[PDB]
């Protein structure tokens, strides 16, 4: 597939692109009050569950803590039991079902649903007063660490946040950010942003998992994987020589990302991997089955794109190509004929050409993957 050449931009248009990326953050990030409410929910659930399971500990992870949350993002909760370091004596499937029974007694919750067949078994439910979806998992230790990792990256430079928010808006508007419906997890798209910023010349962020006081990388193992990374961001100028050398604006970088993954990045040859600056090949990983290949920074056996079908991969790539056109090619009558720039750049009828995301892997009743119709909740 060949792509349209991009016309040269004016500074006036470049400033518009900058503003759109920043509005994605300002418009959709939670207020300080909404963040505190999320902590209050965790606190309330921990006390309620402790009535039946004393020593329960609930810990927030995901976008509530990694610096990239939206107002209506779900509440990702990790449950552990004090004194029990790992889930090696804990019966996780039976624990999920016991936990669900406890949560059905909570008058402020609705629609308790345990999902024990997923790779990560969860019990999810609806919190009435906040209107948020909550997902509780058991001993999700690695998720807690990649939450800290992403949070560290978000603190290095404000542009990290702006781009991750813009990416999250983009994929959400294209309806390609729901792994439960066959597309990619929003966490996978966050990794794509970070990988782009690491490979940029000059880089906007370093590879924190490769920064350390010499000579060798410290070895801190969790569930068989080294979770070390440099998290002393205040001292980063000392340990990152290229700190602050990239002076591109946010809009420049956002258009650069769209061009990077449509023109430059070789999906069939390389793996999107934020744990190392050196390119990682699909052949070295023996991950040639799929086109989009995304390696988790800690669980190196996890390919985030392992679930994508061929159709979904084409749909995703067409979205990025159309995004390249909308953000890169100024149009006549813009911006004076449009009372909202957000509605122009993120128009789904343009980015996906009016088509809906494919859903062939999905249940015909609810639209989720991973269950037969006799097991559907909406039956
Ligand atoms: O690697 C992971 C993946 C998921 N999660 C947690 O599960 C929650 C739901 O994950 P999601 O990627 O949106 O959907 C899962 C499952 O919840 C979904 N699924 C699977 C079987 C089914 O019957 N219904 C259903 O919706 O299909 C996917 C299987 O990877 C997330 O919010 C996380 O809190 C994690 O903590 N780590
Ligand atoms: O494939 C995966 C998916 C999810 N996770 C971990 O589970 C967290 C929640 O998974 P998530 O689907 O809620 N994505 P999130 O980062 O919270 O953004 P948002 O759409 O605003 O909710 C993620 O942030 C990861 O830490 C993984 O480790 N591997
Ligand atoms: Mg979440
Ligand atoms: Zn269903």
């Amino acid at each position: 597939i060949q792509l349209e050449p991009l016309p040269p931009l004016t500074p006036k248009f470049l400033n518009i692109l900058d503003q759109v990326c920043i509005q994605c953050y300002k418009d959709f990030s939670p207020t300080i009050i909404e963040d505190q409410a999320r902590e209050h929910i965790r606190q309330n659930l921990e006390s309620f569950i402790r009535q039946d399971f004393p020593g329960t500990k609930l810990s927030l992870f995901g976008s509530s803590k990694n610096g990239f949350g939206f107002k209506q993002s779900d509440l990702d909760v990790c449950m552990t039991i004090n004194g029990l370091e790992t889930a090696e004596g804990l019966d996780c499937v039976r624990t999920i079902e016991e936990l669900a029974r406890v949560l059905r007694k909570h008058s402020g919750l609705r629609n308790i649903l345990p999902i024990t067949t997923a790779k990560v078994p969860i019990v999810k439910f609806f919190h009435l007063r906040s209107g948020l979806e909550v997902d509780i998992s058991l001993y999700n230790t690695l998720a807690l660490h990649n939450t800290r990792l992403l949070s560290a990256y978000s603190a290095i430079d404000p542009r990290v946040k702006y781009l991750c928010y813009t990416m999250k808006v983009f994929t959400k508007m294209c309806d390609i950010g729901d792994a439960s419906r066959g597309s990619l997890s929003s966490y996978a798209y966050t990794l794509m942003v970070l990988y782009f910023l690491q490979q940029r010349n000059p880089p906007v962020i370093p590879v924190l998992q490769e920064i350390y006081k010499g000579e060798k990388k410290p070895e801190i193992f969790v569930d068989g994987w080294n979770i070390y990374f440099f998290d002393q961001i205040d001292e980063l100028p000392t340990y990152w020589s290229e700190c602050g050398k990239n002076t591109e604006s946010v809009g420049q970088l956002w258009l650069g990302l769209l061009r990077f993954y449509t023109e430059e990045f070789d999906f069939k040859e390389h793996v999107i991997s934020i744990r190392r600056k050196s390119l990682l090949t699909t052949f070295k990983k023996q991950w040639t089955s799929k086109y989009i290949v995304i390696e988790d920074p800690f669980d190196l056996n996890h390919n985030l794109g392992a679930g994508l079908s061929r159709k979904m991969t084409n749909f995703i790539m067409k979205a990025f190509i159309n995004g390249r056109r909308v953000f890169g090619i100024p149009v006549k009558g813009f911006p004076k004929d449009y009372p909202s720039k957000m509605e122009y750049f993120f128009d789904p009828d343009v980015l996906t050409e009016g088509e809906l995301a494919p859903n062939d892997r999905c249940c015909r009743i609810c639209g989720k993957i991973g269950h037969f119709m006799k097991d559907c909740p909406m039956r």
